[PDB]
């Protein structure tokens, strides 16, 4: 059908997850847990994991604040989504602590077996809680974090 969706508040705060009514999912030929590149404003864009959600309105998409900012979109704006099958797991992900191993007393937990999707330039949070700017990825665009991925930053 249409690939444009009206932004809405998320109940789940996982910075890697957006939610879509299950009709919307199937109209876009998405499966639970797939990876979609959602296009935002100022030509920003991110990769997320798509969960189905009966509480989400069809012409909408539930996404948390960390995503919103990464897409620079307010509650009530209009994103577009895309199938992103070309993604593979990662090798070198560089993560600069924005606010300025104890580095990995926050970061290793957040990525442990989580298999989270990363895009060059994202900002994200880990619960005290810290923000992190992925300033380097191995495919230079987007990559997932397998248990053999290198988080070679403080």
């Amino acid at each position: 059908g249409s690939n444009r969706l009206v932004v809405d508040e998320a109940i789940n705060d996982d910075n890697s997850v957006v939610s879509l009514h299950p009709a919307t999912m199937e109209k876009l030929q998405l499966f639970r847990g797939d990876t979609i590149l959602i296009k935002g404003k100022k030509r920003k864009d991110t990769v997320c994991i798509a969960l189905a959600d009966e509480t989400c309105e069809e012409p909408k998409i539930r996404m948390n604040k960390v995503v919103r900012s990464n897409l620079r979109v307010r509650l009530g704006d209009v994103i577009s989504v895309h199938q992103c099958p070309d993604v593979k797991y990662g090798k070198r992900v560089h993560i600069l602590p924005v606010d300025d191993n104890l580095f990995d007393a926050y970061l290793k937990p957040y990525f442990l077996e989580a298999y989270r999707p990363v895009r060059k330039g994202d900002l994200f949070l880990v619960r005290r809680s810290v923000e992190f700017k992925v300033i380097e990825t191995d495919p230079a665009e987007y990559c997932v974090v397998a248990p053999d991925t290198e988080i070679f930053c403080e």
